C-alpha cells in the first residue's frame, strides 16, 4: 500500500524561438494542462493515477527587446474542449476568460488559476476514446495581439502546486505531435512535372517565392531542430500516390514523411511514405523500390512510373514523430535525438 | 515546505531461478538507491535529499518443502563496505546484526533499521564519490547451498521515506555496459604490422584463436545486437602511431566504434577517436584521418599506422555515446538497443 | 580558547565580460559557494573550522541595454556534486529548482536561498579525496536562455548570512582554475607542418579562420588579463610529444603552457611545456633547449627536432595557474600580476 | 548488543627526540583513527559506527629539567587540514582552539572535546577517500624552540568511545610506501641507448651519479630489505618503446618489479607492466617481452627498448602489490617487508 | 574497564554435506575457543579470560523433508576428550548429558549450560598446550543415520560472555599442517643409492609406484599450491649419511623444503636442515652441504649421501616455518599459501 501526496514546484512549461512572424490573431503558445508537459511535475505524476490542480500559476516572459513594438494577449480557458475561434477574434474571446491580461511584448503577466474540487486523472485514456476533460483541466493560450517588429521569443513557466493520489507506474511519455517553429513558411509535395528529378520531395517553400529542397539546415529553421537518417513522422492527412508500369497499377496511402539517403549514403532527403507489408517498414514510395507481394506469395518490384497528387503542410499541421514501424517513439529518446536549436 | 512524505511498495529484483547459481554466489547485492525502485525512484529524482524512514525487504521463494538448501539475508551498515566475494559472502554478511538464513521454501520479510540521516538521491557527478553521501548500505541474498530444483526467487521493498531540497533529473547521465558471457575477450592487434586484420575488433574464445567481430557474436558477448552507429568510450585509452611522408602523429583511441564495409552489406568495429577536423568520433584508419596543419588547411597525409595490443574482459565497462560524444541515457540506450528485461541494475 | 559567531555581509561573488557570443543553453555564471569566493567572506571563514549558511542572496543584474533582445535563466541547485545537463536542456532542469526565475537580459533577478540546519567545513579537503559535498551546499547559475544582441555583461552579488564555529587559522587561497571569457574562440597547438617555425606555439583562432599567434593583448581578449613573462598554466588533458635526433629519442607529456622569450628578451610567446628535471623547472620544450641526464648522471641537450600532436583548447577548459615548479600561486599574488581588464 | 561503551588506554605514539627536530616540524601528527589504538582499533573492527565520548591525550615529555624550550600542541578539528610546512605551524596552531605551550620536562593530558558526531570506523573500501567521514581531527604537537640535549617525548591515549552498528570487516587492508629517508632520489634513464642499465632502477644521491641496488642502498631509501618476489605500482606510467625486425609497440611502465640477475643469486630492480600473454607483471625487457599477434599465437620480437627518463622522490607513493597487481595486506607486508617499529605506522 | 560483557551472534561452522559422511562420523566437531567466531575472537584477544554466560548452537539441518535418517548432537564437557571413531561414537554421546537426535531436516538451536568458571581466551605461547586450561569442552554433530540425498548442515552461536583482565595479544599465531586427504602418503627413499630421486619427495598413492609433485599432486595432498619459498618442520627426524674423499657426517634432516631445480623455472621438494655455516635451511645435497672444519674455513667436501627411507600420512603434522625455522603467521600463511575458505580452520 501506498499514500496521496501533496506536491509544490515549478517547470518550463513551453519556450519558443521568436514567433515574431506570426500574424494578429495566431496562438504561438495554447498548450493543455497536463502533467505531461512539466518535467519534474510529470516525473512524480507518474506514479499517480489521480491528480487535483489546486494552484497553477503561469508566468510569460518575452525576452523581445524594448524596441519592439506590438503586444500579446495571455490566459487560461478552464476547459479541455474548448478551442480557439479563428485568428482575428481570438483575442476579445481570451480576454473574456478571467485572469487574462493584455501586455506589448516587452512586458511580462502573471496569472493565477484555481481548479480546485474537481480531480482529473493524469495520462490520456490509453484504451477508448480521447474524453480530453477527464484529464485536463484547461489549455493556456498566448495569442500575437498585434505582430511584433523585431526577435521576440517566448516562454511560459508554471509555478503549480498539485494533489495526487491512487499511485501506480506508467510507461515513459511518447512524444507528442510536432509543428512549425514559423508561420511564413510551407512544406510542400509537387507531383506535377511528372519528368522531374524531385518530384515525390518534400520542398520547403517561403509563401512568397519559388521552393528549394530540404537542406538539414532549411529542416532546422522550419522545425527547430536538425533531421537524422531516421526521422519519420506522421502525416496529417493521407496524401494518394499511384505506382506503375507494365500493366501493373496499384495505389498507395502515403501517411509518412520519412528521411532516406540521398547519393551513396552521405547525404540525406525527406519523401512521402507508406508502411510496406514487405519489409514491415514505412519506406519511401520509390517505384523502383516499392516491393510488393503477388497472388503466389512471392515479393516483386515490377513498378517504374509513379504520380504524387500535390499537398501543402503549414505552421498550423501537427506531424507525429513515429519509428519506421510507425510505434510513437518516447520523449526522452526524442528530446536526445533531436536536441533543439 | 517543499518536503514530502512518501510511501510506497515495489519490485526490486525480478523473478531468478536460484537453482542456477552456484553456492556463495549472490542472488542479490544491491546498494540503497532511490533508482532502483520504479515509485520510489521516479519521485526521489525530483528531490535532493532523502532519510529512509522505513524499509522492509521481502523474499518470495515460490518453491515446495522437497527443495533442499537455503538462502543467507541481510543489510550491511555502510555503502563503503564490499563483502569478499568468495563463498564467505555468507559467514561475513552472517555476521552484520539483521541476519536470516532460511530453506529456500520458507519466504520472508526483513525490517531494516536504517541511521536517521538525510543521505543525496543520486551520486556526485562532479567532485569525488564519497559513496557514504548516497546510499545507506547494501542488501544480500546469497545462496548459502543451492536449490536442489527449480526454486524462483523475487525481492519487493515495502518502503517510506522523507525527500527534500526540490530539484530534477533524468533516468541516468549515461549508461555502462560490460560483456553477457565470461569465457571470451574482446582483442585488437596491431602486431602483424601487414595484415588487414589490425585495428579491428575481435572475439577471441580465451583459449580459441581470435576471429573478427561479427553481429552475430556481438550479440552473445554483449547481449544485444549492432548497428551502423554503435559507440562506445574505452576505460583505457589505446596508442596508435599514424606516419607518411615527414609526417608523424600520436593518437589516442578513445573509443570503439561500429563502420560500414564493402558497400554498407556488412558492418566491422574499429579502434576510435575525436576527429578535432570533423568534430566526430572517427575510426582512425590512416588514408580516412584528417588534421589541421598551422595554417588552419584540413590534410590527410597519413598512409601507415600502428595500433598497440589491447585486451578487454568480461570486467570492462564499456560505456554508450553517440557520435560527438555525448554519453547516451539509460531509458534511450534500452530502446535502441535492447537486451532481456532483467529489474536489479 | 575562542568563540562562535554570527556574520551578516556581501560581497561581488562574479562578474562577467559581455558574453553575449555563448550560444543558447551554455552557462556563462556557474560558481560552487563557498567562502573562498567572497572577500569579506573568505577573511572571516579562514579563521574557522565549519560553517552553516543559513541564508543566500543572490542579486543577478545584467548590464545589457535595454536594447539587447535575449534572455537568461538564474537559480540556485542545492547540491555541490550535480552537475547540468549539455546546453540546449539545462534551462528547463536549472529552472525545476525552487527560487529560479526566467528574465530578458535588461531586467535583474533576486534568488533567497536557504541552507538552515547543515555544517559545512570552510575549505576543500586538504589531505584525502576531494568530497565537494563536505564544503559546498550548492552552485548558483546563470544560463543563456535566448543569446543576447548587443554587449551583455553580467554580475551576480551575494547577500550572505552565516554561522562560524571550531576556530582555526588557515593559508592563503590558492588561486583557482581559469577559462576563456569569450565562447567563440579556441587556442590550438598544431605540430603538423614540420618544417614551420611556430609548431609548438599556442594560437588563437577564431573558430571561423585560420589562426593567429598569441599577441598580448588577443590573450587578455581570450583570457581576461594580460600576460607576463612568467605565466604558467596547468593544462587540462596532457599533449603528446616527443623529440628526437641523433640515434637519441624521448617522449615528453605536455602538462603546460608557459610564458616564454621570444626574440632578445623584448616580446613573449606562448609554448606547450613540461617540468624539466634537469632545472626543476616547467620549460617550454624546444628540442635545442631542453637538457635531460643520462646514465652517467651528467647533463646533455641533444636534441635537435620535436614532433607536437595537434590539440585544441575552448572556453569549456579549465586551466590552472601555476609557477614554475607546479606550485598553486596564491590568490592575491595572481589578483596583483593579473589584473583584470 | 549492536552497540557498546567501550573503554581504555593504549600508546598513541612511541617515543620520538625532539632535540633532532627542526622548529616549527611537528613530532606528532597524528589523525584520529579507532585503528590508532591497539585495543580500540581491534573492536572498533567490530563495528561500524563510533562515537568519540572523551579523548584524553598524555603527552610525556621526558627532557631534564635542565634542558631549555618548549613545545606547542593541540588538536586541528578537521581530518582533511594539514599545517603549514614552516615555522608558522605554531601561530597557526596557537590560533586553535585548546592550543598550549608548555617547557619540554612538563608532561600534560590535555583533554579533547570531540563533537558529538556518529564517524565510520573504517577507511571507505568502496569507493574515495573522504578522509573527513571517519575521522574527527588530527592531534599535533610541534617543536616550538628545539631543544638542547636529548628530548624523548610519547604519547598515550585515555580513551571512552560508542560502537555502534555491529558488522565485521575483513579488512582487506592495503598499505601505501614512500622513501624514508629525502635526501636522494632514485630514477631510470634512457640514454645513452647502448648502456646496459638502461630501464634499470637507480638510486641518485644529492651526488649525481645514480649507483645500482646493493640493496642494501634499496633498504636506506625505503626502510626494509628487498625481496626476489618485490613488485610496486608507479604513481606516474612511464612510457617505454620496443621494436624489432620491423615491429613497434608502446608500453606502460606501470610497476617498478624486483627480478632475478644472472643465475638467480642476484636481485635488480627494473621497469615493468602487466604482460597479456603471462597474465601476470614482468620486466619490460625487449626480448622476454612476449605479446599476442591476429592469429593468437606468441611472439617476441622486440630486440630494443627506449625507456623515458623519469625520478621518484620520497613525495610518491608507491604501493606494493603482488605480481598481477594484487594489493599485499597490512599484516602480511608488515612481515615479508619489516621496517623499525614505530607507531604511528 | 577491565571488565566487560560482550553479546553476539556468528558463524561456527561453515556448510558440510552429511550425504557423504560414513555413519557415527562427526560433521561438526569443534572445541569452544573464543577465536572460533570472528566477532568474539578479535574482542576476546583484548582480554586475558573469559566466562561462557550462555551458548546457544544453531544447528541449521536444511535436508529434504523426504530424506529420511537424523543425526545426533551434544556438548562434550571435557576439551581434552575425544569422541571414538567408530558407530560407537552415538551411543557415547547420547550417554553425555543434553544429548538428543533429530531428523536431517530438522534444524535445532541447543542451548550449552557452561560451567561459571573463567578461562583463559588464548592458547597458552609459553609452557605447554593444556587445553582445558582454555576451552570448556567441545560440540558435536554425529551422523546418526547415512542421509540418501544431498544433506546440508550449518552451525551459527547465540553467545554471550563476560571478558576479564585486559591485555593485547600480538598474536604471534603459528599454523600446523597435515594431509587433506589420506588416499596416499608421500615419503623419501634411499634405495637405489644410484637413482636421481633419493631424498626427494615423491607421493605414492594407494597405487604402489611413487611419483615427483607436479605440483599440482602436492595441491592434492596438502590442500593448498606450492612455492619456492616453502619449508616444513618435520615430526620426526630423518637420518642421512654424507660422506666423501675421506670424510663422514650423521645429519637430521629436520625439514622437508621446496627449492628450484634445473635453471629456476622448476620446483621440486628435498630433506632438508639448518646448514650452520649458511644459517639456513638447505636442501641436504652432498656438493651443496658446506661445514666448518677446526681451522674455521667452510668446505664442500661431500660427494654422495645415503637417506633413509620414511614415510608420511595424513595423520603426520607439519609445520611451516620460514627458512631459519621461523614460525609463520596463521594470517600470513593463509595468504601465500591459501586452501579454500572452510569453517572451522
Ligand atoms: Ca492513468
Ligand atoms: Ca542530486
Ligand atoms: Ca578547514
Ligand atoms: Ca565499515
Ligand atoms: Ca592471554
Amino acid at each position: 500500500s501506498s499514500n496521496s501526496i501533496l506536491l509544490k514546484g515549478c517547470d518550463r512549461i513551453v519556450t519558443v524561438v521568436d514567433a515574431s512572424t506570426y500574424d494578429a490573431g495566431s496562438a504561438i503558445v495554447s498548450i493543455p494542462i497536463t502533467p505531461d508537459i512539466a518535467y519534474r511535475l510529470g516525473s512524480t505524476a507518474r506514479t499517480f493515477q489521480r491528480i487535483k490542480y489546486r494552484s497553477l500559476k503561469f508566468r510569460v516572459n518575452a525576452q523581445c527587446a524594448t524596441t519592439t513594438a506590438g503586444g500579446y494577449v495571455a490566459g487560461f480557458v478552464k476547459d479541455a474542449a474548448d478551442v480557439l475561434p479563428t485568428g482575428t477574434a481570438s483575442i476579445p474571446y481570451l480576454m473574456s476568460n478571467t485572469g487574462s491580461f493584455t501586455q506589448p511584448w516587452w512586458k511580462s503577466t502573471v496569472h493565477n488559476v484555481k481548479i480546485p474540487q474537481k480531480l482529473f486523472y493524469t495520462e490520456a485514456p490509453t484504451r477508448g476514446a480521447d474524453a480530453v476533460r477527464e484529464y485536463c483541466p484547461g489549455q493556456f493560450h498566448v495569442l500575437v495581439d498585434s505582430k511584433p517588429s523585431q526577435i521576440c521569443p517566448v516562454t511560459v513557466d508554471l509555478e503549480w502546486v498539485v494533489e495526487l493520489h491512487d499511485a501506480t507506474f506508467r510507461k515513459e511519455s511518447d512524444q507528442t505531435a510536432i509543428s512549425a517553429i514559423v508561420a511564413d513558411h510551407t512544406l510542400n509535395v509537387y507531383g506535377l512535372p511528372a519528368t522531374s528529378n524531385r518530384v515525390g520531395h518534400i520542398l520547403i517553400s517561403p509563401i512568397g517565392q519559388t521552393p528549394k529542397d530540404l537542406t538539414p539546415t532549411r529542416f532546422a529553421t522550419f522545425f527547430g531542430f536538425l533531421p537524422d537518417d531516421k526521422f519519420c513522422v506522421r502525416i496529417p492527412t493521407p496524401v494518394d500516390v499511384v505506382l506503375t508500369g507494365d500493366n501493373v497499377y496499384q495505389s498507395v496511402e502515403a501517411t509518412h514523411i520519412r528521411a532516406y539517403l540521398v547519393n551513396g549514403g552521405l547525404g540525406i532527403d525527406f519523401h512521402l511514405a507508406a508502411y510496406n507489408d514487405t519489409t514491415h517498414t514505412i519506406q519511401p514510395i520509390i517505384p523502383t523500390l516499392w516491393n510488393v507481394y503477388d497472388v503466389t506469395g512471392a515479393v516483386t518490384a515490377p513498378f517504374t512510373s509513379a504520380i504524387y497528387d500535390n499537398h501543402v503542410w503549414t505552421h498550423k499541421d501537427k506531424f507525429v514523430p513515429v519509428s519506421f514501424q510507425d510505434e510513437p517513439i518516447p520523449g526522452t529518446v526524442f528530446d536526445y535525438l533531436y536536441p533543439r536549436s
